């Protein structure tokens, strides 16, 4: 069965919510399995304690960089950078979870969570998962966001891991 991860989101240390996401391993087991990996932190390093740093209304929230937490870092758990696994699924609306990139062939950790169907996007991001509860979790992140994709607030993934 596609494995279930949650993030459990804070604002300036305060608890805003849990968001749920389905992994879909039957599609992308590559991609779908380092996130999942990095959700429990079970290799020694992962999302938990890192943050959204990019939130542009109308458009996404991105964030995984565990490691220089500036937007330009993170890694996977196969090593610096992995391939593009397949482009099979798109990014049809809202609660599409896909890999940031920097280019073809270098996925790491950092991802995105679409707030609207981003067609442009298809064919240049591997998406792998969906929002599966906690929607208005996402769009209470929104909030902290602006056209540059700064955040006003210092949202953060307080706990994570699989649920199922
Ligand atoms: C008139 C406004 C316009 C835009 C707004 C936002 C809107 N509509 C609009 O009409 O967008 C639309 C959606 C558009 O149609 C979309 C689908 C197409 C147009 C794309 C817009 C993209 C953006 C606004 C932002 C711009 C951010 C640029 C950031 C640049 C960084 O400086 C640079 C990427 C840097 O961080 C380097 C550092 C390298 C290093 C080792 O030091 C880098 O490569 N970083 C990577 C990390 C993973 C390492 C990174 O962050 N990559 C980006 C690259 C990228 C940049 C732009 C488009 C891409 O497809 C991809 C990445 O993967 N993401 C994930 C996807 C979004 C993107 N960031 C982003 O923030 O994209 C939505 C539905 C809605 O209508 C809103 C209002």
């Amino acid at each position: 069965v596609n494995p279930t991860v949650f993030f459990d989101i804070a604002v300036d240390g305060e608890p805003l919510g849990r968001v749920s996401f389905e992994l879909f391993a039957d599609k992308v087991p590559k991609t779908a399995e380092n996130f999942r990996a990095l959700s429990t932190g079970e290799k020694g390093f992962g999302y938990k304690g890192s943050c959204f740093h990019r939130i542009i209304p109308g458009f996404m929230c991105q964030g995984g960089d565990f490691t220089r937490h500036n937007g330009t870092g993170g890694k996977s758990i196969y090593g610096e950078k992995f391939e593009d696994e397949n482009f099979i699924l798109k990014h049809t609306g809202p609660g599409i979870l896909s890999m940031a990139n920097a280019g073809p062939n270098t996925n790491g950790s950092q991802f995105f969570i679409c707030t609207a169907k981003t067609e442009w996007l298809d064919g240049k991001h591997v998406v792998f998962g969906k929002v599966k509860e906690g929607m208005n979790i996402v769009e209470a992140m929104e909030r902290f966001g602006s056209r540059n994709g700064k955040t006003s607030k210092k949202i953060t993934i307080a706990d994570c891991g699989q649920l199922e």
